[PDB]
């Protein structure tokens, strides 16, 4: 299902947004 | 938090496993 | 290095967000 | 080839599983 | 090991390069 | 849509290539 693929990429985008935030904090640190 | 990063990559791995499974099913058909 | 990694993950997150939207568009065809 | 895409996403999932495992080990320490 | 993480991201980059190529061919098609 | 997806995956591949290089730099510290 492409509908499932779309939803899974949406979740991946959310997780990478969080990863970017955490590395941003580590770097600033 | 590195623990947060690790958890988020674990989630990403699980989503890509699902994406691979869906594309495989699409390709099968 | 970590600052650059944080920015690269931020850009990756935005790109996966766009990919998810494109697949969503194809899914609800 | 969709079969190639599916195979490549399967490989990606396996690499991110490994990345999650490594970051978890780093965070543990 | 960050050395392992670096190698795993290098592999991921290679796989996404192939995915991009295959979708480019499907789209052109 | 597929054309845009192909281009987004191409950009993602390049970004993961850069991330891999940055982690490689941190790894051989």
């Amino acid at each position: 299902e492409l509908k499932a693929i779309a939803q899974e990429f949406k979740a991946i985008a959310k997780e990478f947004k969080a990863i970017a935030w955490e590395f941003k904090a580590i770097a600033q640190k």
